[PDB]
């Protein structure tokens, strides 16, 4: 199952990734969520009105990862969701759909971005596969730790949540040929504000990770295509 | 044979355009020169050491293009070479490559626009064909006409010396899912001109033009890719 396409990132502080249909992560043991999430939307894999079943993930060590129990009083405490990274609705149709809804694949997310501009742009990535020239949909995602964003009430576990969240996209083959976008949002994001206002450059995301994002690509086209905003977001809405 | 994939340019002035390996072309019977050239260039359309026997195009009427008695003393008085529309060693691999020597593919473009920005875009739209995940070169070029620049002196035919020419270019299948890139450049561009500093947007074309490129894809995708510069010059080796 490759859930990247051409290459899934280096950089992430596991050496082993948990590979799923759903998606693929890379778990980090110390902050308790993933360092980056891959997926690979296609025609068949969207689903709607699908539950969810918050679980601790199966695959990862109990102290290495959180639990349903941990988010107990988080919302009304520092105002967060539970959000999704591989988004549940665009994915909810392969055969492990319910790992969408494993912990592994959530992190502490402000309501405010959460549903609000994050939910607009999975709303508009997911809208991308009906296009009938546009048969895959390839997203790499993760959190940015740059500043402390308080802990959660319910748990005693070390842990730290992200104070940011990054998308890279890319339809059908491969950045090399066809269109892409990258996103960053800070977790103080307003409800109302246009995801579009957010795009950046996969560079920028590399830089604030320690990530290299498309590992797989010729150097060449590494160097002169990550640091050049796509033109992708014009057909999600956005313009210049 | 169709060299233009998404729909050749409308608004030509002539209802009829010709069709062969080397190009299509529309020719405009008052400038006298082609109102567009569409090629498509591949792995086998290049070629290299082909021979210049300049000719009157047998397919169109003798009054509504040049013949090579047109041009002399052209390059004394204006500093103009017989500049090739559709590239010679870009397509000269086709089997009727002869004709990208007749006069309908020429105009009296400026020697230093011709050996200079304008042929150094030309070497690396041929060399993009060397990818290897590049099969195709789809390409749209064409003169524009904004301001008198003189007469051949030696013709007595009405005719019209473009002012500028730009050229449109996107990569494998559709600008709609593949990257692309558009450029203008006027008859006075300095011989040692980056022809990375003349990227322009196809609605900029069309609206000096007349014309509508990529006259084939769907509305939606027109309004949204037309104003965005394209990202291909970047694999030519642009910056920012
Ligand atoms: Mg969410
Ligand atoms: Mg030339």
């Amino acid at each position: 199952i490759d859930n990247c396409a051409v290459g899934c990132p280096t950089g992430g502080s596991s050496n082993v990734s948990i590979v799923r249909h759903a998606y693929t992560l890379n778990n980090n043991s110390t902050t308790k969520f993933a360092n980056w999430v891959a997926y690979h939307i296609t025609k068949d894999t969207p689903a709607s009105g699908k539950t969810r079943n918050w679980k601790t993930d199966p695959a990862l060590n109990p102290a290495d990862t959180l639990a349903p129990a941990d988010y107990t009083g988080a919302n009304a405490a520092l105002k967060v969701d539970r959000g999704h990274q591989a988004p549940l609705a665009s994915l909810a149709g392969v055969s492990d759909w319910e790992s969408l809804n494993y912990l592994s694949n959530i992190t502490p997310q402000k309501s405010d971005l959460n549903q609000g501009a994050w939910a607009r742009l999975e709303d508009q990535e997911r809208k991308l596969i009906d296009r009938a020239d546009i048969s895959s949909v390839y997203t790499v995602t993760g959190p940015l730790y740059e500043r402390d964003m308080g802990k959660l009430p319910g748990t005693q576990k070390a842990h730290t949540i992200p104070s940011a969240y990054w998308k890279v996209i890319f339809i059908n083959n491969s950045p090399a040929v066809n269109h892409y976008a990258a996103f960053l949002f800070d977790q103080n994001t307003p409800k109302g504000a246009d995801f579009c206002q957010f795009r950046v450059t996969v560079d920028e995301i590399e830089k604030r990770t320690g990530l290299i994002i498309w590992a797989g690509l010729p150097d060449d086209v590494q160097a002169s295509l990550k640091s050049k905003p796509g033109v992708l977001p014009e057909l999600m809405g956005c313009k210049n």
